[PDB]
């Protein structure tokens, strides 16, 4: 399952946001990962989202692979939109 937006948030996908999405990420048995530029990341893991730096205007890719993928994907997009860092 999979979705991809622009990053919206004029700092980026920074501690407040991957704080957030880490935590509702790790919920999920599905495997998370957050693409950005060549870079590739676990979105459970709030050092490697940090880690990915991602900046304003980058579009990523969320993909969930697994049991719950589906609902895994809807929960971290409304979590995106919830915290303002794309756009609903």
């Amino acid at each position: 399952a999979k979705f991809s937006a622009i990053i919206t948030d004029k700092v980026g996908l920074h501690a407040r946001p991957a704080s957030v999405l880490a935590k509702e990420a790790s919920k999920f048995s599905s495997n998370i990962t957050i693409i950005a530029n060549e870079k590739q990341g676990n979105l459970k893991s709030i050092m490697n989202v940090m880690a990915m730096a991602i900046k304003t205007g980058t579009e990523i890719t969320i993909q969930a692979d697994g049991n719950d993928a589906d609902q895994a994907i809807q929960a971290i997009k409304q979590t995106m939109i919830d915290t303002a860092l794309i756009q609903g």
